[PDB]
RNA sequence: UAAUGGCGAAUGAAAAAGAAAAAGACCAAGUUGAUA
RNA sequence: UGGAAGUAUAAAUCGAAAAGGUGAUAGUAUUCAUCAAAGUCUAAAUAUUACAGGAAAACUGAUAGCAAAGAAGUACUGUGAA
RNA sequence: GAAUAGCAGGAAAGCUAUAACAUGAAGAGAAAACGAAAAACUAUGAGAGUGUAGAAAUACAUUUAGCAAUAGUAUCUUUCAA
RNA sequence: GAUUCACGCAGUGUUAACGUGCAAAUUACUUGUCAUAUUUGAGUAUAGGGGCGAAAGACUCAUCGAACUAUCUAGUAGCUGGUUCCACCUGAAUAUUCCCUUAGGAAGGUCAAAGUAUUAAUAGUAUUGAUUGGUAAAGAUAAUGAUUAGGUGUCAACAUCUUGUCAAACUAUGAAUAAACAAAGAAGAAUUCUCAGUGUUAAAUACACUUCAGGAAUUUAAAUAUAAACAUACUUUGAAUCGGCCAAGUCUGGUAAGCAGGACUGGCGAUGCGGGAUGAACCGAACGUCGAGAUAAAGUGCCAAA
RNA sequence: AAUCCGACUGUUUAAUAAAAACAUAGCAUUCUGAUAAAUCUAAAAGGUUCAUUACAGAAUGUGAUUUCUGCCCAGUGCUCUGAAUGUCAAGGUAAUGAAAUUUACUUAAGCGCGGGUUAACGGCGGGAGUAACUAUGACUCUCUUAAGGUAGCCAAAUGCCUC
RNA sequence: GGGAACGGGCUUGAUUGGAACGGCGGGGAAAGAAGACCCUGUUGAGCUUGACUCUAAUUUAUCAUGUGAAAU
RNA sequence: GGCGGCACAUCUGUUACAAGAUAACGCAGGUGUCCAAAGAUGAACUCAAUGAGGACAGAAACCUCAUGUAGAAUAUAAGGGUAUAAGUUCAUUUGAUUAUUGAUUCCAGUACAAUCAAUAACUCUGAAAUGAUGGCCUAACGAUCCCUAAGAUUUUUAAUUAGAAAGAAUUUAAAACAUAUUAGAUUUAUCUGAUGUGUGAGACCGUAAGGUGAUUUCUAGUUAAUCCUUUAAUAAUAAGGCUUGGGGUGUCAGAAAAGUUACCACAGGGAUAACUGGCUUGUGGCAGCCAAGCGCUCAUAGCGACGUUGCUUUUUGAUCCUUCGAUGUCGGCUCUUCCUAUCCAUUUCAAGCAGAAUUGAAAAAAGGUAUGAUUGUUCACCAUUUAAUAGGGAACGUGAGCUGGGU
RNA sequence: AGGUAGAUUACCUGACGUUCCCAUCUGUGUGAACAUAAUGGUACUGAUCAGGCUCUAAGCAUCUUUACUUCCGUGUUCGGAUGGGAACGGGUGUAUCCUACUUGAUAUGAACCUACC
RNA sequence: GACCUUAUAGCUCAGUGGAGAGCACGGGAUUUAUAAUCCCGGUGUCAUCGGUUCGAUUCCGAUUAAGGUCACCA
RNA sequence: UUAAUA
RNA sequence: GGAGUAUGGUCACAAGGCUGAAACUUAAAGGAAUUGACGGAAGGGCACACCAGGAGUGGAGCCUGCGGCUUAAUUUGACUC
RNA sequence: AGGGAUAAAUGAUUGGAAUUAUUUGUUUUGAACGAGGAAUUCCUUGUAAUAUCGAGUCAUUAACUCGAGAUGAAUACGUCC
């Protein structure tokens, strides 16, 4: 929901508690050259029409929210999911 | 079996290794031109 | 296609060489290994339920075995394929 | 009775071939890289004797061995993790 | 592209005949129509997701909301029908989890057949002992609610003392029936002596675990009832089944139902026999082939034994 | 003697429907100047209308005559003699990098923006009050649409209530 | 009467002489047809539509090098 | 069946039967969230309400005392829990973290999810014991493949210096050409033969005990690389692996999915509707019991309210037991029979029966109960006639009996 | 007899009055510093002039309450069992288990370690 | 019956976590007088109950009225 | 610009 | 007036044209002209009529007249200039 | 301290009679009223405006009317809106 920057959590690379950078996760871009894309491309090509299934019967309204935890100190990068909601900010 | 596949249902070889039999020869290009 | 950042074929475009191809994860470089494409022929070992001639059988024995053990693809049906 | 190669007999039968390989003897890991003893321990358990007595068979006392099975221990190989 | 009759033609009516017919669409009378958008022969053209159609999805060889014929093809079917000798032994199911699941599957329960173990490996039972629960009941100025009145004190109103009647989603109290223990298995007890490794600890000789670490002696078969050696513990492989139905000193929805759905048990299904005249379930009692007797439910005027 | 439908002559479900259904003449709309429009074919100096040429060819709705065809361009179609820098492909160009790759810029139709069109598909409102007894409401009020069902006609083969 | 709740067969009664001709239309829940109505199949087919995925025809752009020039 | 609803994933109370399990499209409700504080800890305080006082101030503003078992509050539905608190206020803080185990709840003793017990770190609060791995408890959620982020540096190697300890190493037939040096040819981005050494080489010196010596080991600094793979060897890009999260399937153990057939077809079904029959009798029809009253007086000549007890299957419901390899589905016409809850004729009793006409009731079902306009009608409404023109059953009597008007 | 720490958590609570303090405990004086709040009221710290006035503790009462016994009552209900009675509804008989509410009598604490008196 | 929507001045509508518009009505002015015109004013239980509510006319259920759609195969 | 009635 | 209406006849595609009454109702309807009045008709003049301004009233308190209300009576005349 | 209504306790006048205060003094009471909306009135020089005096009515009672003087603006010399 609300949750501030600059959190004090124990850093396993450091075995030490030292400051952490708080942010969210964001998805990053679809790479054009992974496997499972390539295996994909090469399915399409042709005729035959749609040769995978599309989803269509979304039902969630919210997604569950993924804070990057980052070492100042050491770039060490913690991933910690929170439950899902509707508004989440990132606060002071 | 490696691999392929809504990686689902299914599809799927080959070198090595062991036998049968064993066999190698030509054009083109190059050279010789009192040229055939 | 098992061949997965393309194994093989074909089409449109492009298109080499004081050579080069391959080493199946795309790229560049340096070594290494192995071949030398884009013309041709070639017996033997291999297949066979056309058809012909034979020999066998823990096969069938006239509603069985070929549809057919007699003038059987005959009698008979259909415009015709059948 | 892997193909296949020989034998007598004439044989879809029979006999013989120090042999490629299949499964197994070693297991864990995606993979690189690895690869097993404290010549084991504890518990209960199969069997074998001696003595006494009832007195028909059998019923007790005591000595000994402790396999299979189950459970739990140390120890060792591999794995991020047994 | 006027009105009618005739040769012909069609098919309006009888919803006549016939309806295993003369006929896989015909017959009789009636009606209509009977030359120019007329009738008709031959030749010719148009062919299957095609043709042709003054349009009915009509016609395309008795076949058309996609012909006929052959191959793929013995197409697939969770659906329907059938599935072949005798005797003997054992003998079921409708719970639970998941499925595009609901006329069907897989895990699992019930069952059968094989194969083991001397076996800390018996119990749909009762008793004694320590418990658990909140149902039936009970209560109603005992908590939360519901509700009829009567006194006393400062019209009502508010206090306070009684009375009458109630709660599946109220409760102090709380049965009967039940649930889970114990009644002597590191292997049938106890005591004495000696006693080690860790750790707890302020330190321990206390304490905790270690085959009640271990080792040695003496004593000992005891510790509710009943039943249990063709007992007990199973291991492996697998069949069928999960449409159910009935009863009731039971319950819920419904006016009610031979209605719908549940808790516990027993049955029918899978089951014949004696009785209720007859009947899937009721009562007695379950079955190798027979003889003799005593019986059960129930009956003894005749059918009908008494 | 009347009522309904179809104007008429004609055709129709071979074998349960012969009719109000189909055709019809008449009316109306759309496209096309032939190297075209419609349209058959896998392809084709291929084929049909077409031995044709807008008084023609092709595609549709209504169905003789009389009288008349009202309002609506918002929605979906169709169209434009129309706009540019909204969104839009493969490509083209350029840069970094050893290279693949990656990144940026630029590209047509289409959609979007604006207009036209209903004999294109179609659509065409609600409440309340008030006229010297009682009704009815010529009349105002105000919510609202792209337009508010116009001329006509009616318990109609079209009206539940309804006999 | 009971039963699958409408028996020719079973139970209790009523009652019966063997073979039948012409009619007849009550019954044999008479014959004809694996219900055409309804439902269930993870069975279809015709038809419709911005249902999903495609496709012929139509359309637009780039490539596929005829010569000789000018503007951007 | 469709429309409606979600009993499909899911929580609370009750049905529910004092262990566990547990049904209905049973009842009353609830979820797809919310929270940097509403998490953690320490301290201080006590709530709702009531009484009595205080200028404006009153029923309600703010202050004070007293009583006050929670009747307040605790994010939410309901039920549980809570008073030097789990509630209010104040203060510090991020344990709402990393790694490894063992269990309990659904459970097939699978997965997800949840609930706990410990251990190893680093931390928060407190003087300290303690407490802290999210929210006081019961719901607040999710596979394979695919996409997308985080992590694997604690350690192991090679090379080179210093020191130290063991250390023969296998044994004759040879080509690639790095080249030098010559014999020819050539001008181009120049080639073609042969001679040569090394490369590339490996039989250690011992009849003297054995030393020397490649190559390997340990210790001390140095520089380099360091999760694994792309299979001839490396490199920097790229891609794939291993562990853990996010992106989601609400039909919630998880396909990617619009209609209509009256032109319809097939495999089946009484597991399942439309007709009879069967149980029920709400509804419909008929009949009773009591007696407040009406009936000028008079509860009962004739009725009979407020209540209450029955019968019938002639209406429609409710169910789904029989029939889906078929029981021909409305009405009318014709014809027979049966019931009485009787319309007429016969015999009686009663009256608010003077006569006539009537009304209530009993015996009695042997006999009669009609003709037409409109509608397919059952039904209905009109016009007549009659002594009366009553109500019903028989597969809603009756289609190899008719008709085909309706459906 | 009193104080500290407790265990059982009303026989310990609540209301009305009552008795000592000799030690102990409490109330009691003060604000300089630690510390504290709006307030030395609380908490904090320093002290000893006075008092049993309230605490605290012990006791009183036809005391509400609470805790055991009897009775209520073998009355409610219940496990088992008919070809037992009734048209139902419901309720016997048999072999058994057995509440609760009220009411009456009784009680109002017992007990553990340390110091002092 | 089942789903959906609405309910605010005397009449038609607006808007609502701390009630506008119009028309109507009343008074004053202009006019010989009415109508029109100008000026000012008074008007809403936000349909009736419960809960969330800091606080409801708004948010959540209920009871009413008012309409709209569906009520099919036999 | 607008200007109805008795 | 009814009325160029109804009906009948005829002409026209139609609208309509030609011919064309009666019942009933009613003391007036109408033509030219005169005088006045009026005109959001024209022309010529005038007025604190307006213009340029002053003071104001209308708003407050009170005095006073009028309407209304009240009362036994609130006596009455006058209602644009 | 502008404003002097409204109320109070008291002193006298005229009158036959003063309460519903005839008129008036004293002290206290200290209200609207901050230049006034739509509209509308009068005025051209000793005029408007401002404040006062006399008379009519008059036993008592002027904020009324009819007159008189005191000070002395602004604005036009116009036009039919």
């Amino acid at each position: 929901v609300v949750v501030p920057k600059t959190r004090k959590t124990y850093c396993p690379r450091c075995d030490k508690h030292t400051p952490h950078k708080v942010s969210q996760y964001k998805k990053g871009k679809d790479s054009l050259h992974v496997q499972g894309k390539r295996r994909y491309d090469r399915k399409q090509q042709g005729f035959g029409g749609q040769t995978k299934p599309v989803f269509k019967k979304k039902a969630k309204t919210t997604k569950k929210v993924v804070l990057k935890i980052e070492c100042t100190k050491c770039k060490y990068k913690l991933q910690k999911c929170l439950k899902r909601c509707k508004h989440f900010e990132l606060g002071n």
